[PDB]
This record gives C-alpha cells, structure tokens and sequence, in this order.
C-alpha cells in the first residue's frame, strides 16, 4: 500500500554501492524522479566494552567527509548473515576482538530520505583483544581505549560527529549504569 | 593532507542528488573505486517545542524505506543560507510553524561513509502554528502534536527509527529538563 507507484525503476550503479533513480506517480498525480540505494541491507554498529569500564573504539578516515572520526566497530550485514553475527565479525575484523553478550539496541535508519538501509546497534559485554586486526582494503583506521566516562564525556560535549555512534553511545547508556560499568 | 589521493572524480549524476565514483590510491598505494555524495552540503533538524511542553513533528513518507516516519521537522540548507535560517524555513514550510529561540545542539554526519552531508539540530522554543504548510512536490507529509513526555516514551522503548530525530531528542533533553519543559 505504498502511495508512490513505480513507473520505471533504473539500476545507476551496481557496485560498490547500488544506486537507482526511480520514476514515481506521486500523491498529487504528477511524476517525480526519486534516487536512492535500495533495500533490503543493513549494517551493525557495536560498542565494546571491557570488564574494565572502558570502550574499544576505531579512529576511521571516512573520505566523503575528509576526517578522521572517532567510532564504535561497524560493517554491512552480509548476504544471509544475521546482524548479531556480522556485529561479532566486525569486532574481530575492524579492532581483533571478541565479547561474550551482546545485548541488541533499537535499530535505525541513517538517513531514511535517501538509503533503505537498517543500522543495528549492539553493547557487546567483556570485549577483549584477542588477535590483530583484519581491514579490507579500503578500510584505514586504528584502534584505541578509552574510559567510558571520557567517551561520554566526549558525547556531552557533542564531540562525538559519527551520528550512529553517538546514538549507540545514547542507547547503551542506561545499560551500562545498570550493569555497573558507568 | 588527505591520506588518499584523486586519480579520477566522475560525476554520476548531478540532479536531484550529486553522486560521484571516485577512483584513488589509498592508503595502500592501490586504487579503489569510492562512491559518495560530495560536500559541501548540508541540512537542519529542529525539534519545536511548545510553551505547554508538546512537540510538533511530522509522520514523513520516506520513499527509499517504505515506511512513514515520525520525525522532527528538517530541510535542506540552501547555498548561501546559514542553518539556523534553514530550520526555521523548513520549520515554516513542513508545519506552517515559527519559533522564538532556537538552541544549536551538536552537529552530526548521518552516514560518513557514503555521504559528507552534515546534520545541524536545534532545539526551538515557544512553537506554534502561525500558517498553513507549504510542501514541496515531493514531500508527503502530515504534521501531529505529542506531549514531551509521550515522545520521550516512544525514545525510550526503541520506537523513533529516524536516527537524526532519536539524535536530535537525546541531545535536546538536558535542555528541556534544564528550561522546566519536561
Ligand atoms: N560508499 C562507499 N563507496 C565505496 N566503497 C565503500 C563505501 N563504503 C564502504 N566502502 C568500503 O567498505 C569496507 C569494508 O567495510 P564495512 O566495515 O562493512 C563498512 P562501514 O564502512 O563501517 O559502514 C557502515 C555503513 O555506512 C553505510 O554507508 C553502509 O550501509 C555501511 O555499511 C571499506 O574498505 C570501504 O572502502
Ligand atoms: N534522495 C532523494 N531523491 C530525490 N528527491 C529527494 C531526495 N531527498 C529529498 N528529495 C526531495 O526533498 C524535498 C524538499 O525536501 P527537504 O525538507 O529539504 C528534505 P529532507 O527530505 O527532510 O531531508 C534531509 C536529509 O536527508 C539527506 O538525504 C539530505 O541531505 C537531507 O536534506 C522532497 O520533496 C523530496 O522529493
Ligand atoms: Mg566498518
Ligand atoms: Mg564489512
Ligand atoms: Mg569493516
Ligand atoms: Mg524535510
Ligand atoms: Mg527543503
Ligand atoms: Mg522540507
């Protein structure tokens, strides 16, 4: 019951990234062009955190922005990967580590007005450092440790620019005071 | 000082949303294809409360998911506008609203690694209705009025997907509660 209708439906780029510009009959009857990255996909977001009270976090240069910026671990979902699984993986590819529980934080959309895409977030519990890092190829960042009371900190003072890892850091909060690690 | 270097920018599209394919040599001294929307750009997100404490939001159709979205009012920032001025026109337009103080909250990229667009959240103060909406071609979209109170519930249990909306409340509330509005 969507209140657009598809006219055409034409694929711009299939790789890295799929984009398509869709032609639409609108509410008003009149046609507009409408671009977008398609669904379904997703991405998951975790934030690791030590028996310690302190946090596992990536400095990653993230090039359409030109900086450097302080986030938690995070990758596409694969192709039947559950986002549990994929938050696991990123872990242990992006920062070498594993956690025990990962307890599963409400799930958004980016930037709905323009990608499909589901971001879920993650408080990953007794993150530890057990191997060396894995990245792709294109993928430049370094890990580091901070105390969670410097990254929320940080999160207070709006120093925190990456949206989905302040959200997570938002989210993960009460959790963290509930369990006593904040 | 950019880590990567431009071998080749190829603009893939130009309207209604920029898009490039870079290719560069990374990191790595390999090339990699980068696809992205190219700043400078840039969008204003503003959460308008009233003088009885109730937020003015809008149920959006957001076209890439499907779905209608509770959201904040937001806009573009048109060249040359600033995005306090943005706000308010988007605050204007989206639900025939003005606002007598607006609070700049911390700034945001929604999606680093595809976009450079940055989110500007603000915090509007004695809201009201003053005029009909103007809705763009394009934007379909109904206004609707929720205590503070409720709208935070709805945070709290997981239910805003809008992450610039769930964003823009986190940052807003230190300041609601400070203000005597929740
Ligand atoms: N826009 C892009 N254009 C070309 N190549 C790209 C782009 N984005 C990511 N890559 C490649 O993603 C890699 C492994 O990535 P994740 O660790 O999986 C990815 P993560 O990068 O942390 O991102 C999470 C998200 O933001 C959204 O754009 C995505 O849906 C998403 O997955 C890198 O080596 C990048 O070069
Ligand atoms: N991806 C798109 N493809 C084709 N047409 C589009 C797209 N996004 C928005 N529009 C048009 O934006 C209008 C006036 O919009 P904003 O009220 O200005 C826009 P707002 O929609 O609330 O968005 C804020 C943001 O999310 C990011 O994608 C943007 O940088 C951004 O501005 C609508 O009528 C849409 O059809
Ligand atoms: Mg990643
Ligand atoms: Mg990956
Ligand atoms: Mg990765
Ligand atoms: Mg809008
Ligand atoms: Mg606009
Ligand atoms: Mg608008």
């Amino acid at each position: 019951m969507s209140p657009w209708e598809r006219i055409l439906l034409e694929e711009i780029l299939s790789e890295p990234v799929r984009l398509v510009k869709e032609r639409v009959r609108t509410h008003t009857g009149r046609e507009l062009t409408y671009v977008y990255r398609p669904g379904p996909v997703a991405a998951s977001f975790v934030l690791p955190v030590t028996e310690r009270g302190t946090a596992l976090l990536v400095r990653q240069y993230r090039h359409p922005t030109g900086k450097f910026l302080l986030e938690v671990p995070a990758g596409k979902v694969d192709e039947g990967e559950t986002p549990e699984a994929a938050a696991r993986r990123e872990l242990r590819e992006e920062v070498g580590a594993e956690a025990e529980t990962l307890i599963p934080l409400p799930s958004f959309h980016p930037q709905p007005s323009f990608t499909a895409v589901v971001f879920h977030p993650f408080l990953a519990l007794k993150a530890r450092v057990v191997t060396p890092p894995t990245l792709e190829e294109g993928e430049l960042l370094e890990s580091l440790e901070l105390p969670l009371t410097e990254v929320y900190a940080l999160l207070a003072k709006g120093e925190i620019q990456d949206a989905s890892t302040a959200l997570t850091l938002f989210y993960a909060e009460p959790h963290l005071k509930r369990l006593g690690l904040l």
